[PDB]
């Protein structure tokens, strides 16, 4: 198998990722020559639909297959492909009487589930399926990752770059399968501002990176493994791409019990609605100055993906998807709605006491919401944030994509609003956490 080893081995290279350290010269030979799959998707291969924003992405491509009377073929790691469906129906099982029903009246026709790996040969799989997926799937949408930002990057590269050049085989076999794929803002951690754009190749931009144990340094480096894995393999067939480089992506208001509990946003919610405590301002101080949080809801996100994906077009397109208004909605106004929505929150005005009583007011919960609280996290939060007036990064593309698609209630990029946090609260208190 190829390894983090194999590939790399304190600095990576873009150029280290060749496809011939992952793929047979035969099938890279062949590529060029391969028809491409039928712009008409009947068969689409979802990773990660186990995921927070993968099933909302199952809920998308059910309904999008419903339409064509297609399929909807989820990779799901388990022990068997019993286990593997059982896994996906608990997913959709939340407290939301209308999800589960929705769910379980889309996948008696359209859904199959398989078990499988992304890291392994094959995907997992036995060699007739995987030929079977070879010759049938029209479109891969894949956000499956190992998602942690305190693992090394020579731990992340089995499931978050090998597992992109494995889907990349199944990509370049049979036909020429158009290929979405989630990427992190986070990758913007080593480029310089001006040249971190939607139009650029990531590997003109993001040459040369650093390894070492920064947060997020080993999720990020492996993010960005899978684009230039995929602008490789753009070289080389002329696959369609679509890379969406996300933001933090929000839990959304249309069902019920479905909240991300390990991701830091939802830690913060509670934590703040557990202890009672925040701070003055999570931001530097001028005053409270004005800021932005820069996270989008994931009914949105799953929609963008899915209508702008690549199977809409040809070529390669990476869109940020991110919140870019000069909005003034930042961490201090979702700490308004909190005290607004009956969750009381005293502020204390000096930033390194609140800190001080937080941790000590985390220690203090009990073990359920301690361990899902901020407590593992606080290190990141000794200092306070830089406010910023938008996005760090430019949206041009994504948001005239947006636009010109339709998408949304908005027809265009939405902005945080208090259903979003008041959400948190009535999730965190339908499992059992407030
Ligand atoms: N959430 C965010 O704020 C955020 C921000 C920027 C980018 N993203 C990107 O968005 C995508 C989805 O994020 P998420 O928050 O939905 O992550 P998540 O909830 O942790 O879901 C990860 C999914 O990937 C699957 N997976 C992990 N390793 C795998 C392997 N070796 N083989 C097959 N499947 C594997 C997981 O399966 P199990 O259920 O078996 O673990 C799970 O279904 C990721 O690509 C992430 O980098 C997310």
């Amino acid at each position: 198998r190829p390894t983090f080893a194999s590939v790399h081995g304190t600095e990576v290279h873009a150029g280290d990722l060749s496809l011939d350290k992952f793929i047979d010269a035969a099938t890279l030979a062949e590529a060029p020559r391969l028809p491409a799959a039928n712009t008409q998707v009947r068969t689409v291969l979802l990773t990660g639909a186990t995921g927070f924003l993968g099933r909302y992405l199952a809920l998308e491509w059910l309904e999008r297959m419903d339409l064509v009377d297609g399929k909807l073929i989820c990779l799901v790691r388990a022990k068997s492909d019993t286990e593997a469906r059982a896994r996906l129906d608990k997913t959709f099982d939340s407290g939301d009487p209308e999800l589960l029903a929705h769910y379980r009246a889309l996948a008696g026709d359209h859904l199959e589930v398989l078990a499988g790996d992304k890291g392994e040969a094959d995907l997992g799989l036995d060699r007739q399926t995987w030929q079977r997926l070879a010759d049938t799937v029209d479109l891969i949408v894949d956000p499956a990752a190992l998602v942690n930002h305190v693992l090394p990057y020579s731990q992340l590269f089995g499931p978050n770059a090998l597992g992109t050049a494995e889907l990349l085989r199944l990509a370049l076999t049979s036909k020429i399968k158009p290929y979405s794929y989630t990427s992190t803002i986070g990758v913007a951690d080593q480029i310089p501002p001006s040249a971190f754009t939607e139009d650029a190749d990531i590997r003109v931009i993001s040459a040369t990176r650093a390894v070492d144990d920064s947060y997020a340094n080993g999720y990020s480096n492996s993010k960005w493994a899978g684009e230039v894995l995929l602008r490789e393999a753009h070289d080389l067939c002329g696959l369609p791409v679509a890379v969406f480089r996300c933001d933090m992506i929000l839990a959304d208001t249309t069902w019920a019990g479905q909240l991300n509990v390990p991701d830091m946003f939802t830690r913060m919610i509670l934590s703040l609605a557990a202890t009672g405590i925040a701070p003055g301002s999570f931001y530097e101080l001028a005053a409270r100055q004005r800021a932005h949080y820069d996270g989008l809801p994931v009914e949105f996100i799953a929609e963008a993906i899915s209508t702008l994906g690549a199977q809409s077009q040809d070529g390669f397109h990476t869109y940020h998807v991110m919140n870019p208004y000069d909005d003034g909605i930042g961490l201090d106004e979702f700490v308004d709605w909190l005290n607004e929505s009956g969750c009381p929150i005293q502020r204390i005005a000096d930033y390194g006491d609140w800190l001080q009583r937080f941790e000590t007011a985390l220690r203090a919960l009990p073990d359920r919401q301690r361990h899902s609280s901020l407590l593992p996290l606080l290190h990141n939060y000794r200092q306070p944030e830089r406010p910023v007036r938008g996005s760090i990064a430019p949206t041009d593309r994504f948001r005239a994509a947006v636009q010109e698609a339709k998408i949304g209630p908005d027809k265009d990029i939405p902005h945080v609003g208090a259903p979003i946090i008041v959400k948190y609260v009535s999730d965190l208190r339908l499992l059992g956490l407030l």
